[PDB]
């Protein structure tokens, strides 16, 4: 049994709801809160610079010390920061931005970051705006990641959408 409340059961392993992940962090403090990150670690808007301003900017003076010691993420790798006061843990996770002209294929490797951590709270990748389309992205997320992942989407006109159309 673990803490998450309200979720559709979608698989045996991945859960969805309506939900702003800065919110959701702050009420279950998990062990893992998945940021949707670039591979600067420049957390400006969506879901980095809202974890981010959650955090008072220190998310991105840790990464600016990340990025200074270790250099830029690759397009679909990750890496393990603190979660600050959201969650234990941050995994940034770099899926392809469709807005820069990157591989879709490369959020399949992003997803696949999932698989190293037990339990997640996690937004999809690669949709809003990253540019990819958010149906594809749950059923990447669906046919990737064999860990049990919590997925919070913001927008519930999204939410409703990924719902109605889910195989
Ligand atoms: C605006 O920044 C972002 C970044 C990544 C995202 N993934 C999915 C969404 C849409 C949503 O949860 O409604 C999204 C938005």
């Amino acid at each position: 049994v673990n803490s998450f409340s309200g979720y559709l059961k979608l698989t045996d392993n991945v859960y969805i709801k309506n939900a702003d992940i800065v919110e959701e962090a702050k009420k279950v403090k998990p062990t893992v809160v998945v940021n949707a990150a670039n591979v600067y670690l420049k957390h400006g808007g969506g879901v980095a610079g809202a974890l981010n301003k959650a955090t008072n900017n220190a998310m991105q003076v840790e990464s600016d010390d990340y990025i200074a010691t270790n250099g830029p993420l690759k397009v679909g790798g990750s890496c393990v920061l603190s979660g600050h006061n959201l969650a234990k843990h941050c995994l940034h996770v770099v899926g392809p931005n469709v807005n820069k002209g990157e591989d879709i294929q490369l959020l399949k490797s992003a997803y696949e970051n999932f698989n190293q951590h037990e339990v997640l709270l996690a937004p999809l990748l690669s949709a809003g705006i990253f540019g990819a389309d958010p149906i594809h992205s749950l059923r990447v997320c669906v046919d990737t990641v064999r860990t049990n992942v919590y997925l919070a989407v913001f927008d519930k006109n999204l939410y409703d959408k990924l719902v109605s159309s889910f195989l």
